């Protein structure tokens, strides 16, 4: 028999292990020769594995690299202390110059000299507290911020808008050093010389900064750097906590406002500005010489043509490019994808084909702003929006070994529940129990007893263009840590095969479980006669999110009275969606007729699509999903959430509340419009 | 048998006559009680006729009306001459106060006093000639322009940008009085007291000025008038040629530059500014007191559910609202639609159903900016873009009685050729010959011997949102005049049943022929197993339009060398489209399998859709069709055409030619992307 069980049983832990080892012996930085060679290997092997076609899709995109003969560093100035030029390489590692040293991708060049201010996590809330409560002024200062809480690019944006002339990012042990675990190579903790790489862009979903809206192909017209989307305007550099201690220990001015501003280092965590008395005259100087360069990148796209609906695509995609060895990020994911392709190809060789086409993707330049997936989606956007059933992401399969973590559209909730009930838990103490049981026990729903937590999709990985721009139902699953105790070695040189094999998943059973969840989801989406989406699950969360956004607005009762701010239309639309989805589910259960089926499958496939506004969100044309797009000021209903954010500070309240009302109208309309796609069609 | 012939034979000239009489006895101005009553009648009758459902879809949109107790007029100033307060009503007509007097819909209020300048047709080219060749300055002047050549709103926009403080529009006998035909009521010519009504908006496809992007429903948030889309900023009023003669006869300053600036009146046609010597001190004063008011409008939407593909829509739509009696505009069209519905309902009562759903529409407020069709399309945009097969318009069936005039997407060319070969010519001297033969003889293709002229769809009628914003294959057909000899009584009170019955089509045979063409197109689109679109026809015209746009650019060889302006990518994409479409047509001929069929029918339906750019054209987000959107500066490829327009006057040629290159890249990409929708799907 060729069914899901056949597919699932063919997956082997030992194969995922071999592929992970194979993928992590040398660095695979985007735009480098080694990553092109890995793309060619993957293309060859996917053909060997049995896919119908396997092609490279290349683009020429803006990337960013340190200058090899002119290293980046930070000084206290005579330069009396210098930060490191590289992380101490891990034991046994030999090509150390082709290891890219830590840097913040897309930093402009510069050598700003100045006095330090300590901005905690550089969140919106942290900057509000600096300026509004503490009357501290960041203008012309170098800010030093600790990583964590939010995307690092949001820190640099937040810093820019507060007027800073440089940002230093560092990893504080409070956030990145787990109590009682030994540092690499003897455990999975971050040593003091370790440094988190990462881009610092604010693209708002645009992809390559030079070609927003269109693929960076052979004839593309590019914006000048001056007009580019999302580039930072001030120099930025990341450092480890040994180097951070040296910079923070002399900090003067105001004490931290409270304990939530103090990390774990033996320093006061004084906010500044500037150093204390004796050193009040010393300064901090950045030396940043990185360059932005248009560089070729390569996606591998594998096709397994569907037997019955070859014009319906189920996509399994994850990135291949890594900062250095990519032992977790992304090769723990890519090894999983490779074994999934191998398993599907095994059934294919025996004569089986999925009902719908499966597309497999190995994305390039994910670490530089989701560039490979976004350019490919811009190139193929018409095919994807009329044919795209679903997108399952496949980055890092493990970031811990505690339990499963799923983020997806509500359309996939029932699919995920049903699948995980049929899979074996790999967890200690849950031998012979289902993954659903272990996951539900370790990560309970905050709302429903006997159900697991499933989170929303936001931003920051390759599902983003498919879900937030194109409105294709999307999901992701991986194994994660206990969230009451990212991960220490994230984007550091110490992310190695040995890290994973010794400390995360020596038996590769968590990898195998993640292969079963991702692979099983893809199998159902591509083979089930009726698409495995339950529109009733969207109705339930829409009411929750409407309740939530109403509750935020209701912090301002006087203004809602004055400006006649009603959420009645939004609740009405949610109620109608609930009633219509209920009736549609009845019809879906109550229908031999493949036109009615495919009509019904089309209604299910285009339901996610109906939440797209072709006008996008305000000033963010590439975020178009009205329920789930990222907030500019990071809740769901982001248009209304952003209109309400810090509304009490707006100088023209009439105008501000008018815009809240406009967003309520757009949201109610969109909800009702999506509901009407599930009505009888004529 | 229930086939096309059965459908066509059921259509009767005598029924179209009765309906026209029924629809034209009282005025049906948008937003008035009489037009709501007509909507309710049509809804009732379409149900009687046998449609499955017939609903009113209402919206509350910005409309514009004269003040009944404060009439609009123009003076020479002591006011020594006044223009008319109304057109002399036609013989036998009794409710003359409910006849709206001539006015320019959406004019602001005002009483500007000043000196006249005569701007010919107020085209872009005419204003270029005034300022650049004749050194005449329109700033602070009242411009008087004759109707014709271009849309009247473009005249007011062109006037505004040249700095004028008022516009007077008039109908010159050179353009609106056919030689040797007697004026109404004794013939079809425009009498001197007749006046062309019409809106003067510049909406660029937005629909209701207050709700761009979203339906003007019960909970809509509206822009303030100050922020509205497309409203004119200076007062405007139209007059007839008796009144125009009085205003023009004293005109001084510069003589007309050439004969193309002189109409037929016994006046010099001096451009001005101002009057001659003795009257050099007299001025012109407008009195405009019209008001813009949000008003309810009603579309009638009839559904005939498809037997096999009820989720695929073929739409036949035309407007119902008229300036006064609507004898030609639109009731000659609406009477045709009514008889088409009656004929389809006759087959339905005998047990027949079309393969695909047919939607019938009676649009409101077309005369005020395509408001009814646009709001309905904004409300239903998700259904329309995933399900909309085609849209056939149905405004005025006759504007003359010489021959057929078709404007449509190239996807419909073969359909139109094949249908007209099977229909009887109603033309004198072509008894027993096909409509194709008569039409081809009277309106030859400028390019191909033995084929008729078919024009492009542009702007200015209710197909606009479906084709230019949503990318649904669209077409229109009507009977027209000999274009080497609009029509004289256009938008005047003299457009009556008697005008049509006495002077245009006494036997209703031209009406019947137009019913057969529109109805037959709808029949094929809704019933043919394979959609009746030939993608090869798009390949042919894309090469033509690429040749044309290249030829325009090649007027600037030096700049194309300097800025490296290549059209190579666009020709490459057109070549690929040609090859791919050729292969797709082979597959379409060479395939029992309803999935392959419906896959193939989906590829045909979404081919028009693939020419939509979701980023729209520059500053015109609602014009999104990359091949055919209206030029801002009114050729096809409007993005590239507008980038090239008057490029030699741009102050920064590097920037201007960079933008030309950007548009070439967008167009080439879009063509290639559309081509790829016709590739094998996996
Ligand atoms: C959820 O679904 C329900 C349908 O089950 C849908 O109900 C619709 O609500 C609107 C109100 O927003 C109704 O609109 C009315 O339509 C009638 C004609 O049918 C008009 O006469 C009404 O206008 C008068 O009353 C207004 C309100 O006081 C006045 O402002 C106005 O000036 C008029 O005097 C009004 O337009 C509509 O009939 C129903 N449709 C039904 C029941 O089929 C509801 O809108 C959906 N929710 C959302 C968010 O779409
Ligand atoms: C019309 O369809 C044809 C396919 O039949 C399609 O041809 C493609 O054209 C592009 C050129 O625009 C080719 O791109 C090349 O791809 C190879 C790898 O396959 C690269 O090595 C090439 O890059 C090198 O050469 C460049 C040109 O001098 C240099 O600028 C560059 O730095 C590299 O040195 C180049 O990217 C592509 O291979 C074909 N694809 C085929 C034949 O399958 C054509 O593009 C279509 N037209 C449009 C408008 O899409
Ligand atoms: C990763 O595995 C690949 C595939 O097995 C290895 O690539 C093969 O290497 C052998 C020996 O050089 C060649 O003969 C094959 O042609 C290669 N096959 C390909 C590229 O498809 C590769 O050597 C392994 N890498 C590491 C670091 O172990
Ligand atoms: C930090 O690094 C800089 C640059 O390498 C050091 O300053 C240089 O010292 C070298 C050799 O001693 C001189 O040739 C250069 O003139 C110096 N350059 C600059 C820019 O200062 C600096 O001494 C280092 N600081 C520490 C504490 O090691
Ligand atoms: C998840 O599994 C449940 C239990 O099997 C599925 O719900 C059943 O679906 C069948 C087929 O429609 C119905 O006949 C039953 O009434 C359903 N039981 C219920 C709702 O309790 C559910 O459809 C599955 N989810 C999927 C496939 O997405
Ligand atoms: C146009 O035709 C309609 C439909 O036949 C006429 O409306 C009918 O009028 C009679 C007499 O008043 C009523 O009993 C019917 O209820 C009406 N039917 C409808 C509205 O569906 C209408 O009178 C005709 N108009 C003119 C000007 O001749
Ligand atoms: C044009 O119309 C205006 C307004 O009706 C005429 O001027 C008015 O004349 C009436 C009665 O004779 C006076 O009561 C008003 O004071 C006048 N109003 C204004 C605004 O001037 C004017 O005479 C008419 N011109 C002609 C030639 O008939
Ligand atoms: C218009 O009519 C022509 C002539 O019948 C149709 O072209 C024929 O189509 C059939 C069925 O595919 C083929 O077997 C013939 O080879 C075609 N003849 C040709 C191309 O000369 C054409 O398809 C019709 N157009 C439509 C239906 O849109
Ligand atoms: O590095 C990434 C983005 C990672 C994010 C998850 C994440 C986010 C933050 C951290 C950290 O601060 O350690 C770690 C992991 C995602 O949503 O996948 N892509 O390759
Ligand atoms: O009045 C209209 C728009 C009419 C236009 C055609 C047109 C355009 C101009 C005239 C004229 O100047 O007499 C007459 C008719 C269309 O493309 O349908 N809609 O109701
Ligand atoms: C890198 O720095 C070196 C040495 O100072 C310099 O010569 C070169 O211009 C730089 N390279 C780039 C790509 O900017
Ligand atoms: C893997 O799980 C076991 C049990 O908690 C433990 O030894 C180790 O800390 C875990 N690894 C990581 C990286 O959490
Ligand atoms: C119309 O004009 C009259 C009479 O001068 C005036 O009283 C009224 O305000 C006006 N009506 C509108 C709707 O502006
Ligand atoms: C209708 O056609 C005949 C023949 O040309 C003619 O008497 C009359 O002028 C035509 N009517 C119009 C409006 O062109
Ligand atoms: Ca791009
Ligand atoms: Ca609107
Ligand atoms: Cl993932
Ligand atoms: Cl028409
Ligand atoms: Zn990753
Ligand atoms: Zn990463
Ligand atoms: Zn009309
Ligand atoms: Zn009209």
């Amino acid at each position: 028999k060729h069914n899901m069980k056949a597919f699932l049983d063919e997956l082997k832990a030992e194969n995922i292990k071999k592929f992970l080892y194979n993928f992590t012996q040398i660095p695979h930085l985007a735009g480098t020769e080694q990553n092109f060679q890995l793309a060619k290997q993957i293309q060859s092997q996917w053909k060997e594995f049995g896919l119908d076609s396997v092609e490279l899709a290349h683009y020429d995109v803006l990337l960013s690299y340190p200058n090899k003969t002119h290293p980046n560093y930070i000084s206290i100035i005579n330069e009396i202390f210098n930060t490191s030029l590289f992380e101490p390489p891990p034991p046994g590692y030999e090509n150390v110059s082709d290891i890219v040293p830590p840097f913040s991708a897309f930093s402009p060049q510069g050598m700003p000299e100045g006095d330090l201010v300590y901005v905690n996590y550089a969140r919106t809330e942290d900057f509000f507290k600096l300026e509004r409560d503490m009357k501290i002024n960041c203008s012309g200062k170098i800010v030093i911020a600790r990583y964590g809480k939010v995307f690092r690019g949001n820190k640099v944006k937040n810093a820019q808008l507060a007027g800073a002339k440089g940002v230093i990012l560092y990893s504080d042990p409070a956030d990145y050093f787990a109590p009682g675990v030994k540092s690499y190579p003897d455990g999975w903790n971050l040593p003091g010389g370790g440094v988190q790489r990462g881009n610092i862009l604010n693209l708002n979903g645009a992809g390559d900064p030079l070609t927003p809206g269109y693929p960076a192909n052979e004839y593309a017209y590019r914006r000048g750097i001056a007009e580019a989307v999302g580039l930072p305007s001030i120099p930025v550099h990341p450092i480890g906590y040994y180097d951070a201690q040296k910079l923070l220990e002399k900090m003067g001015g105001s004490a931290p406002p409270d304990s939530s501003w103090r990390g774990s280092l033996k320093v006061p965590y004084n906010v500044g500005p500037g150093f204390t008395g004796n050193f009040s005259t010393q300064k901090v100087k950045m030396h940043i010489h990185s360059t932005n360069e248009v560089t070729r990148i390569y996606n591998v796209i594998g096709t397994l043509r569907g037997a019955v609906e070859p014009d319906r695509y189920v996509i399994l995609g994850g990135h291949r490019d890594s900062w250095v060895f990519g032992g977790i990020d992304p090769q723990s994911g890519a090894a999983v994808v490779h074994e999934i392709v191998r398993s599907f190809g095994t059934l294919k060789k025996e004569g089986w084909r999925p009902r719908r086409t499966i597309l497999f993707a190995s994305w390039d330049a994910e670490e530089f702003g989701l560039l490979g997936s976004t350019e490919w989606a811009e190139e193929n956007s018409r095919l994807l929006q009329e044919r795209g059933v679903a997108y399952i992401n496949a980055d890092s399969s493990i970031e811990g070994n505690y339990t499963l973590r799923v983020d997806c559209t509500p359309l996939m909730y029932s699919l995920v529940h049903n699948l995980t009930k049929e899979l074996k838990s790999p967890d200690e103490g849950f031998e012979g129990k289902s993954l659903y049981e272990s996951w539900t026990k370790k990560s309970p729903s905050p709302e429903f007893s006997g159900m697991p937590r499933i989170s929303k999709l936001g931003s920051g990985n390759d599902f983003e263009v498919f879900f937030q721009r194109l409105g294709i139902a999307s999901g992701r699953a991986r194994y994660t840590k206990n969230w009451e105790t990212g991960y220490p070695l994230y984007h550091s040189v110490y992310e190695t095969y040995e890290l994973v094999e010794k400390f995360y998943d020596p038996m590769f059973k968590y990898h195998l479980t993640v292969a079963q969840v991702r692979g099983g989801m893809v199998f159902e989406l591509a083979n089930s006669i009726v698409l495995p989406f339950d529109c009733r699950d969207y109705a339930v969360v829409l009411r929750k999110y409407a309740d939530k956004i109403y509750s935020i607005s209701m912090k301002h009762p006087q203004e809602m009275k004055t400006y006649s701010v009603s959420f009645d239309s939004l609740f009405s639309a949610v109620k109608n969606f609930t009633e219509i989805a209920s009736k549609f589910s009845e019809r879906l259960q109550d229908f031999s007729n493949p036109i009615v089926l495919r009509m019904m499958n089309d209604q299910l496939m285009f339901l996610e699509r109906a939440f797209i506004d072709p006008l996008g969100l305000p000033d963010r044309p590439f975020y178009r999903h009205v329920i789930y797009a990222p907030s500019s000021h990071n809740e769901s209903f982001p248009g209304i959430y952003d209109a309400l954010f810090d509304i009490e500070s707006k100088v023209d309240p009439s105008k501000a509340w008018g815009e809240v009302k406009r967003q309520i109208y757009v949201a109610a309309f969109t909800v009702q419009a999506a509901a009407e796609t599930l009505s009888e069609v004529a």
